[PDB]
């Protein structure tokens, strides 16, 4: 007749129970607004002594991260940004680069960032580069050309990699994932579509930025990037061309964040900073939509 004090769950809590006896009810709530429940979270104390929920039975709820919604709305020619504006931003200190958290155990980045560093040290939650995440394994896309001499690379096709983390990342005001693009035609970018870039790369005034910078740039026809040999493919998005705003050395791997077409309050990773012919002109970004199948397969098979 006593179900006992209910067990807590990670990233959520159980409201203080009024009673733990037969017929009492308790409710689990996730830690909002950073997490949501994977129910309604209500359990009653059943006659067999278990706390039971209509959908989960005696199993406890799972709180999963909310993706793509910064706590505070918001690189050459950019401006100071707070990590709260781009909570999905990840910093790699060797080589100096970025990435995007896509869930509690995975970070998306450019293959060129991790090709020579299969155990990358990564940092999240701070506006300045001056929490450390530990990698479990780095998965480089199989279409990435590995080179004996990476400097001088001219073929950045398929510049994408995933980093699986050893421990789950705790979400909060400064750390949260960005959404992925869907596979429908609603995720086909068009000329002029606006996206945000963020990073600690070179600026017009310093070789690298100590504090996060960001800029809003429009997508442009691939021809623009070509008119600034290097390989250009449909797996690349061209963006920039306005007010000298562009991503630069040290920003590689960061997400080109675009407002989700179905939900204006969230951002998704439409591109990843890859390379560019000349800082301050047009830049090339890996087109994330083209890799969604591989990203999902990799995460599912390595869970
Ligand atoms: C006790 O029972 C639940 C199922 O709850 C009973 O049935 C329910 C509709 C509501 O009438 C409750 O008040 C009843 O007590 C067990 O639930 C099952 O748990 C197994 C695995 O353990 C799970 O495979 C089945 O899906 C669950 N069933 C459904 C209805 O939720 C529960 O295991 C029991 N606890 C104990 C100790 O035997
Ligand atoms: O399996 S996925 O990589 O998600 C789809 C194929 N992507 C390519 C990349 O060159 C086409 O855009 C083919 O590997």
């Amino acid at each position: 007749l006593d179900c006992g004090i209910p067990e807590s769950i990670e990233n959520g809590k159980v409201e203080d129970p009024e009673s733990t006896l037969f017929g009492s009810v308790i409710r689990y709530t996730c830690e909002e607004p950073y997490y949501y429940m994977e129910g309604g979270g209500e359990y009653h104390c059943a006659g067999n002594g278990s706390w039971v929920n209509e959908v989960l039975g005696p199993e406890l709820p799972k709180c999963v991260p909310v993706c793509g919604v910064p706590r505070e709305p918001f690189i050459i020619g950019g401006s100071d940004a707070d990590i709260k504006n781009f909570p999905w931003q990840v910093f790699f200190d060797n080589p100096w680069a970025g990435g995007a958290l896509i869930n509690e155990y995975w970070v998306l980045t450019a293959a060129h960032v991790v090709e020579g560093n299969r155990e990358p040290t990564m940092y999240v939650g701070s506006t300045s580069v001056q929490k450390m995440l530990t990698p479990e394994h780095v998965f480089i896309h199989p279409g990435w050309k590995l080179l004996a001499v990476p400097e001088g690379r001219t073929n950045f096709d398929n510049d994408i990699a995933l980093v699986r983390l050893k421990d789950p990342v705790k979400m909060g005001p400064t750390v949260s994932p960005i959404c992925l693009p869907g596979t429908s035609s609603d995720y086909n970018l068009m000329d002029g579509d606006l996206g945000l870039i963020s990073g600690w790369g070179r600026t017009e005034k310093r070789d690298r930025a100590v504090r996060l910078k960001a800029a809003r740039l429009p997508v442009a026809p691939l021809r623009k990037c070509k008119e600034v040999a290097y390989v250009f493919t449909p797996n690349m998005i061209c963006a920039g061309g306005e007010k000298g705003m562009d991503s630069c050395k040290g920003d590689s791997g960061g997400a080109f964040a675009v407002q989700d077409p179905n939900d204006k309050t969230k951002f998704y990773a439409a591109g990843l900073v890859s390379w560019g012919p000349q800082c301050g002109t047009y830049g090339l970004y890996t087109r994330v939509k083209n890799y969604v199948d591989w990203i999902m397969k990799t995460m599912q098979e390595n869970s």
